[PDB]
């Protein structure tokens, strides 16, 4: 099993076409350059989690920007399709108008880049990629089919990066803003680990 | 990287720590019950022990719900055994119910793809293994930044409802939420409902 | 420039999903034996000439079924897009109902088995492909992406390999069933030839 | 199966001997630049089809001319043959006097660039190709030897093409002049379904 | 350069279409066992020194039937250029009736096996075999295009082979029926060199 | 089975030792550009056929200076070989003198570059070469070993590839001078044809 | 991944994190340049021979320094891990404070060069090597796990090549100082032989 | 830098020709299995170190047997080079009295295969190898050419293996006979560190 | 530079033509089992130290024959050429009477097997070889071209290899019938070394 | 099997320590440019040909030496060895003084690029070579190990091959100084033959 996404390593670059606010636009990774990105592939269009993760992260897309942070979603469906699903009422399974670039991936370049295309089924599993604003890859979770994320650890995951490449100490396990840290030393650790014992 | 979602889980076996002492565990050891397998850097550092302890003291929460846990680092059994005698409160595991794998060759952690070449050790990456040894979900974390033991709970209790009931599992699912009909018609159910 | 769709050999077997009376069901070629059948890829669900050619063929597919040939309609879609396009009114370049099978081709083999696939587009082009009762490959018909096809056109190549796989005769140029045809021998040949001149 | 000949990019070049005006003159791709060219292959100089294909766009050769168009013919056949052939009668399944050119392949270097040459056989297929003034490859049409192609399909598909090069709206499935198009985009389209719906 | 013809081997197995008596009928180089063989190859039909040798052997063949030889022309035309220089007046350049077969090479896999392939050309330079009654290759014979064989110093070879074949005795310079032979053999050639000299 | 020697293209370059007038010299090819060159290899020194052949040249060597051409043979034997055959009486099978040159080649380097070398016997067999003034290979002439070749022929040859390279007609079969010869064009041929049928 | 360690030859270049008075500093093989270096590996932290060879060089460093000789030991154990090691009592397997540099190889780049990694089990065997104020490598000593090194054997092997760096005369079988050495001349060596015997 | 030799693997076997008891012996390995054995290479007969290396264990060669221990060396030398080394005087830098087998390696194969040969200088260095009784390696020592070995320090290796084979218990830096073992477990081994500290 | 001939090895298997009592015969290595063969090549039948070697040899043919040893020579001439040089008289530079056999070497198959062949000029050096009654070769013998070799030497060689093969003594250096040898042991060798000396 | 060595070509290059006057010197070929070399292998230091043919060509040095050429030999002995057996008595089987350079090739380098290496031995065969004056390899004569090499066969060769490269002349089998030679041309040799015989 193949791929260039590497953590801690530059994400590797992609670009293509995105629907954004309901036209045809040309989106590249540089464009977030400065900025911590969710970068998540779907499955396809018309189906059945999919929408419900995308419709997620969307409705709540204030607690990613209010930090920094944008979110790109990305599948391998053409972008005439991501527009129309866009035009499809939420009742039906659609997504409605959406805030979220919705990426398209026809020739599975990208998916494969990102080691998510599945070469069985011609589409991607469920893969998010959390990229930081100097475009190094921080965190990569990956799901079968039948299960969805959560938009609630994604958020828990971008604030901790953000959180230690601002003050050089390390997140616990479970960290949550205002939660204890440790100092990565042999003896400033122990300033956690007696506090907490 | 052996590691794919959707196919088996990569056969591994080692030494542990269990209960204090040195056995050979593998992999097929635990068919039959849902796994949580994980990696961790280095005993004797700094989010690791937190991450091991996490899950140690809610391992009854896993252990209810047929599934069992298991670490694993590039340490040897010797210095796994001297963390768990070293003292919490100076970074130690002290005594933990969680078998600690020893990965000293590093052939175990190749298998899964985790192991860092420049460093010499893992990052953090955790493993959800069903009861069929079928790999369900990938969470690879760069060093800085712990795991969640409630998402992890969340995705294995996910994974085992789809399991049962081949409905699936929308973002933020947890026990007690609306799933899906994956059917073209039968999806309406969820969909109209919702809205 | 590769390919497996060669004239005179086996057509390059496929299965995959198709969407048959609004419905997913796996269809494979080999289902197809002892009829003629016209198969052919288009680009994109939810674009622009495609549900033309589609609603085309599918409008006029008793012409087809009443000369024992089935007509079958491929792209690198979903069979969900596929079932959601056919959901969608004609008004709105919409499919409505369908009598002819939508085959869906995710992971691209089927298309690159046929030589359609556009590697720089994700996509195919407008290839039709017809191949007779015992499997062989007569005829392929392919245009670039402004241009669609013609059902007359199709028609008539169908009834002319029909007509030729019955008869010791070939069909000349323009033949349609009524048209004078030409007995393929050095001394045969002449009664076409001093007919019309 | 190998060829050269791809939709969408540059006609591969061909150079030879042609019979023009009872002459033997050498003859190239590129003297049809700013043009569009309907370059075909027939099997066998002395054979059925064939001469019926050549005389049917002979004889309706103004229809292309008067488009801007021309058409060259070409076979495995030696130049001297095509001579013959020419001064055979058509009562005698000859050509007689003929104002395409007959180029010749007898090395085959042509027909495999085209991807029509059949190694079991030592002649070509019925292959047909439009090329646009651009020197464009736009069309491939392949028909198995029994079946002869056709000129007014042919002159269809070239009226469709130099129609989208000119007005960038697409061709719908049976297009001919006179015909509704279609605004290739999401709402533009809508000007075409809704109307015919 | 390659070929599979040598001289005291095997000559190289060829089977293919030929136009006998008016006919097309398959023909094998086996069918001519146990008969000296004059096999053949001419450029092209319908051209210039061609006729003229198939002419000359054609109505010189019984002095080669005489002495238990056949005589086999081979080219890279069709069974039906053959046939219709056949039919071509010899006052045109044709054949008119000929005794001798005509062999199509229409793939130029005979002319490849025999080495007398120009690929420069699509067409054989002027090769000539001679085979013997066992199968195997004695004599070759090449000329460049402007220069036609002989049949005189065909007919003096073959029955110079015969000669040799029968007798212990070998061939000198310019041997005909009834000249002096030589003992292969170092005290027996001096009856030879002796009565010379 | 492979050589250098092809017709309509420059013969294989050679130089070695050979015997002129009695006397060991280094001799080249490239000697005799602006002459044509009757070039021939015969199997061995002191044999049958061969002396026969040698001498058959060497008597009518007028024949073949006064058209501007020379002769030069060629053998697998040493210089001394060949000296020691010449200083040996005819009535013995020797060649006595002698005004063509003896090639040696020792290495079977030129033999195999002719393509004449027999690899089971350690020498060549019967192989003659007409290459032209202007180094052009026109014409191979190879004979089993058991029948030796003709002066006759050879000098028809020689004399019609100079006729054509003068007037560019071309020979028909058995062409000697005085002959009619055949302007190689459709029309102009009949001049040729009409006349002799 | 073969060993790099030649005896006579440059020892390995080696670079990394190491322990040295309870600090993490980065360490270089060329930072021992101008003096000798007994550089050895040891299996694994909070193991049982391990510490006791550790302790034994260390407590016996000074007979070492005072002859311009530095020790480092190594293992695959990480800096965290021998610190740990070092903060624990003697009397629990532990170190105490060490005044040796322990050197971490957590990626074996450093045991594999050496030649002491062992594949199976993950980590080294008891490799010491010496290498002198050059940098040239002067001596191995490798061995199984269960078997100790000697301190004693160590340093007299040190001064045995300090003094014959000074000298060029050679040191016999059990050579301390103050015993005889050996001038390495056929003539001269008999000052040692006769002396002894 | 290649071997054969790895430390707890079997030892490589060898055979060749010993001198022993001034006799030529053939002598192989595996004549050794049930005992312990001391195998070690020099490089040269008629040199410097090399005989009192060879003395020095073959004087003391009881101190070996006395402990079930046998000794061979080994050397690129000829087998009658060993026996004019043999006779000798030690005065005169020969060996003398000897009771230990000198294997003769003179085409390098058994040095090879033990990692010890210089292929700069066409002779081994100074290597020492312990094999157990069951014939696996289990100490390597490698001297640069200016210092020999060290019987005593042999015989503490050997003393130190015979009993971690015996007891299960293994020897920390330095052991000799009678000094304190250790337990190799996480409990027992404190037995050892507790009473030492 | 490359060769099957090895001193201790069986000499290559070799047969062919051989002049034999001026008649043509086949002739094997193995017809010469059970006796010792002195076996040579020389350069070029009619040249100048060649004739003296084999008519040295063979004049002297008793001396071989009475110690149960044959002679034959070989070059790469043919066995027509031997003859006739043997049908040459001694005056002349040919052999004249002659009883050893002449292999002839054609092809340069024995010659390259025996490492004689010099690419650059198409014949042997002088190589000759002395094989024993079991076929094994014991002595190569190679000289530049303008030098001859000895028959003494070759006698005296032969008659050694015979004393040594049936004594079991070795024979000092110039070795004669009746001269002192040597016992090949460190202790026999004395009753030679003593008594010289 | 393979070598360095041929002759007409330079003598294989060769550098390295010999024992000249009892002292160790490097010693290399090009050292012995502008006079003859005869340079020899032999087997192993203390046995039993060997120093019975150091000794010999030893012991008649200055019939070499006049005739500026000069005498090395070779083996695979160390230096030491080779000091230590001249410092051997001859009784004894020593070699005592020699004025011959005894060349040491322990690596086994030179005597496989003279080819005279036994791999099966771990020694050379009785190789000898003469060299000439501009290093060029002049004769080769390789004996198998129980039969010695002749002084006078080599200073007969050395002597004819002077003589060789100074007169215009070549030596006859058996040549010796003022033996009859042969010019070596068809006419000159006469005068050598004629009066011969």
């Amino acid at each position: 099993h193949l791929s260039k996404a590497k953590i801690s390593k530059p994400a590797p670059y992609w670009e293509g076409t995105a629907v954004i606010d309901g036209e045809f636009k040309e989106l590249k990774l540089t464009d977030y350059r400065g900025k911590y990105l969710v970068f998540f592939f779907y499955p396809l269009d018309f189906t059945f989690v999919c929408p419900t993760e995308i419709i997620a992260f969307g409705d709540r897309l204030e607690e990613f920007r209010s930090i920094n942070t944008e979110v790109v979603a990305c599948s391998v469906d053409s972008q005439f399709e991501h527009l129309a699903w866009i035009n499809t009422p939420r009742r039906q399974g659609g997504l409605g108008p959406i805030r979220i670039p919705l990426l398209s991936d026809l020739t599975h370049q990208i998916s494969k880049d990102y080691g998510v295309y599945l070469e069985d089924s011609g589409h991607t599993l469920r893969g998010l990629f959390i990229i930081d604003d100097k475009g190094i890859l921080r965190q990569i979770t990956l799901n079968d089919l039948p299960v969805g994320r959560s938009v609630d650890e994604t958020l828990r995951l971008v604030q901790a990066f953000q959180y230690t490449d601002k003050h050089g100490e390390v997140c616990p396990a479970g960290w949550k803003p205002g939660s204890e840290t440790i100092i990565p030393d042999p003896a400033g650790k122990l300033k956690y680990f007696d506090k907490l014992n």
